[PDB]
C-alpha cells in the first residue's frame, strides 16, 4: 500500500558526463509510480509534447513506458505542466468546457497510444502568476479533474495532482475535498519552502521550526509538517497524501560569511552544478561529490529542522542527505501517509560516486518504508 512516486526530469538526457541520465538509467524496482515530466497544453486545450525530438522522434515516450517490461507492477505515468510552463494556457483551458474536452480528449491519445498507465497534473498554479480568470481557477480546477476522472474511469487509468504545500500557498489555488476527491492521490509538493528568492538563507524542506526563526505564530511557518497537517487537516486523507521530498538542494551567496546560520542575509543565488549549470540549486549528485571532494566546507545539522547545511566562505547551500531523508519518512510513516513523491530521480546519486551505493536517497525511502519505523 505504501507508494514511492518518482519523477524524472527528461531533458536530463542532455547533460553530459556523469550527469547525463537516460530513460535506461532508472531502476524500476526502485519506484512504485514513475512520472515522465513534462507535457504542456496550449490555451485551447490540445496536450502536447514539450520536446517532441526526443519524447516522439526518439521514442522516449515508449522507452519510458516500457520498463513495464522489467517491472510488471510498475505504474508509468505522464506528467502535465511544471514550474516553466505557467499558468495562464492552464486557467484558459479549465474555463471552457470545449477546451477542457479537448484536453481529456488529446490527453487521452497520448497515454493511450505511448502506453501510459495515467495523467499527473502540475498546474503552477491555480490563481497565481500569469492566470487568466483568477480566482475562478479554483473552481474549474476541481471540474477539470472531475471531468477527467468520468473519462479515465473508462480505461481504468490513474489522475494524480502535484500541489503546492503550505496553507498560505495552498488556500489561493485549491478546494481540498474536491480535489482529493477525483484523484488516486495528492502529490504535495514539500520542499521549495525557502530558496535564493529570499532575503535571508533558509531550509529546501526543512521538517519543523529553523534556526533563527521565531516561535511565536509556529504553525504559519513553511517547513513540511505545517504543510503535511494543513493537507489532512483540510480534507486529504492520509491514504491519498503522498509526501513530496527533494533530491536537489538549494543555493546562495551569503551577504557576510561570518553569519552563517540558517536565517542569515543573503544577497542572492549562489553555486550552480556542473550539470544541471543553474545558479540557486544543485542536485544532490553533484553536491555530495563536492562536500567529498573540497574538505573545506562546513557541514552542519539544524537539529531544529531535522536537515543539514554547508557553508563556505560566501556559499550557503540548503541539501537533504541520507539521514534528513531518513527523518523524513520516518515522518511520513508516524502520520501514515500514503507514501513518498520525489523530484526527482536523476539527481540521486545514481552512480554511487559519493560512497553510500548507488541510487542512496532512493535506496532510503525504499528501505524506512519497508522498515516501517516511525
Ligand atoms: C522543461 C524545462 O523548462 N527545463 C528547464 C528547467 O526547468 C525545470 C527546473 O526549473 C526544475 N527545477 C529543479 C530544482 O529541478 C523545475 O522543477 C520543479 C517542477 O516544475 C515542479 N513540479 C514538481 N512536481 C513534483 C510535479 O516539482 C517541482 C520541481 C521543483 O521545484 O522544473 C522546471 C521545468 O518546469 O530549468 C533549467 C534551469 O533551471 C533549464 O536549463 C531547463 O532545463
Amino acid at each position: 500500500d505504501k507508494i514511492v512516486v518518482c519523477y524524472y526530469g527528461t531533458w536530463a538526457t542532455y547533460r553530459t558526463g556523469l550527469g547525463k541520465f537516460d530513460v535506461d538509467d532508472i531502476d524500476p524496482f526502485l519506484c512504485t509510480h514513475l512520472v515522465y515530466a513534462f507535457i504542456g497544453i496550449n490555451a485551447e486545450g490540445t496536450a502536447l509534447a514539450l520536446d517532441p525530438e526526443l519524447d516522439v522522434e526518439r521514442g522516449n515516450f515508449k522507452q519510458f513506458t516500457s520498463l513495464k517490461e522489467k517491472n510488471p507492477n510498475l505504474k508509468t505515468l505522464v506528467a502535465v505542466g511544471g514550474w516553466s510552463e505557467g499558468s495562464a494556457q492552464y486557467s484558459i483551458m479549465a474555463a471552457e468546457p470545449e477546451y477542457r474536452q479537448n484536453f481529456i480528449q488529446t490527453s487521452l491519445a497520448m497515454i493511450l497510444e505511448y502506453n501510459f498507465d495515467g495523467l499527473d497534473v502540475d498546474w503552477e498554479y491555480p490563481n497565481r502568476r500569469d492566470t487568466v480568470h483568477g480566482e475562478d481557477d479554483i473552481e474549474q480546477f476541481s471540474t477539470l479533474l472531475k471531468e477527467l476522472r468520468e473519462e479515465f474511469d473508462n480505461y481504468g487509468l490513474l489522475l494524480t495532482v502535484a500541489v503546492s504545500a503550505v496553507e498560505e500557498a495552498a488556500v489561493q489555488s485549491y478546494d481540498v475535498p474536491s480535489v482529493a476527491k477525483y484523484v488516486d492521490y495528492i502529490g504535495v509538493m514539500t520542499y521549495d519552502m525557502h530558496g535564493a528568492w529570499d532575503s535571508v538563507t533558509g531550509h529546501n524542506a526543512p521538517l519543523f521550526i529553523s534556526e533563527g526563526e521565531s516561535a511565536e505564530q509556529e504553525s504559519t511557518l513553511y517547513n513540511v509538517n505545517n504543510a503535511v497537517q494543513y493537507w489532512l487537516s483540510a480534507g486529504c486523507p492520509p491514504e491519498k497524501l503522498v509526501m513530496g521530498v527533494p533530491f536537489y538542494g538549494r543555493t546562495f551567496q551569503l551577504s557576510d560569511p561570518s553569519v552563517n546560520a540558517p536565517n542569515s542575509p543573503s544577497n542572492g543565488a549562489g553555486l550552480a552544478g556542473p550539470y544541471t549549470a543553474e545558479s540557486g540549486y544543485v542536485g544532490y549528485n553533484e553536491f555530495c561529490y563536492i562536500l567529498q571532494q573540497e574538505s573545506s566546507w562546513t557541514v552542519q545539522t539544524d537539529n531544529l529542522a531535522k536537515v543539514p547545511y554547508a557553508f563556505l566562505d560566501y556559499n550557503w547551500v540548503s541539501f537533504d542527505n541520507v539521514e534528513s531523508m531518513t527523518a523524513k519518512v520516518e515522518y511520513a510513516n508516524s502520520f501514515n501517509l500514503r507514501g513518498i513523491m520525489l523530484w526527482s530521480i536523476e539527481t540521486d546519486d545514481f552512480h554511487g560516486l559519493c560512497g553510500e551505493g548507488t541510487f542512496p536517497l532512493l535506496n532510503t525511502i525504499n528501505t524506512v518504508l519497508a522498515e516501517g519505523s516511525t
